[PDB]
């Protein structure tokens, strides 16, 4: 059922270009990547996800850089930042218009204001070497909640020091939740350290098929993610 309260959003940012169920900014200037480090992305943009939805914020390029997909929460009142990081050895490059940056909705239920995912504490230590891929299983079932599909997604702390976590469906079996190292530190992980979140996603936000208004960016290989349909509405007063 059609049942999105808009979203409301301020935006004020004269290095991206808004050109918008979905928002999206593109790059006016080139950016450049360092390797190694962490490049963050000040989108001036403010948005609050409407009842009973979160927002989901990715960069989409072409170009040897990865996004990490940000979950945004309904108690989220700051600005919205893009998390980046760069595949080479050497600088990247995103030259104008190489740099898409899509914010959109879905709904999600909580199991038994107020975070969308419950982070996950890594059952064992993780060393991780410089540019390093390496997964974690996780064997233990999360409950499973009607018409809800369990996703694990990264957490934005650990993006700042180069970790991203790839979005990926926690199925039945369990799950292999992959972590890459994108800084030039061999980092430690702690056993039962907060390594990433449990989200779960309306079965509607994911799909197998290209679809109208979904992406394959996301989620990974095997899915597309098909966003809610809501209108964005701008609310200059959410700026701050
Ligand atoms: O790419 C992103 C991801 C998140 N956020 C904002 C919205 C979100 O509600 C908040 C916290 O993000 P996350 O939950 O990924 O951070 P954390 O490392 O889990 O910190 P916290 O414990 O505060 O949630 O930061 C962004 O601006 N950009
Ligand atoms: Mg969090």
């Amino acid at each position: 059922m059609e049942a999105c309260p808009h979203i409301r959003y301020a935006f004020q940012n004269d290095k991206l270009l808004l050109q918008q169920g979905r928002l999206t900014l593109v790059n006016k200037t080139t950016i450049l990547l360092r390797p190694m480090k962490t490049t963050t992305v000040d989108l001036g943009l403010y948005a609050r996800p409407p009842e009973g939805h979160g927002l989901m914020l990715w960069g989409s390029t072409s170009r040897p850089v990865t996004s990490h997909v940000g979950i945004i929460d309904p108690g989220y009142t700051g600005e919205l930042r893009l998390i980046l990081q760069n595949q080479r050895r050497y600088n990247s490059t995103l030259r104008p218009s190489e740099l898409k940056i899509h914010l959109a909705a879905f709904r999600y239920a909580t199991p038994q204001p107020g975070d969308v995912g419950l982070d996950v504490s890594l059952p064992k230590d993780l060393a991780l070497f410089p540019h390093q891929t390496v997964s974690v299983t996780l064997t233990v079932p999360p409950p499973s909640i009607p018409h809800h599909r369990p996703t694990i997604f990264g957490r934005s702390g650990l993006a700042m020091q180069g970790i991203l976590v790839k979005p990926c469906r926690w199925r039945r079996g369990g799950v292999d939740v992959s972590l890459t190292n994108f800084s030039d530190q061999t980092v430690f992980l702690n056993k039962y350290r907060r390594f990433c979140q449990l989200v779960y996603l309306h079965k509607h936000h994911l799909t197998s098929f290209y679809s109208p208004h979904s992406d394959a960016g996301v989620l990974g290989p095997r899915s597309l993610f098909r966003w809610a349909s809501c209108t964005f509405e701008e609310v200059p007063s959410l700026a701050m």
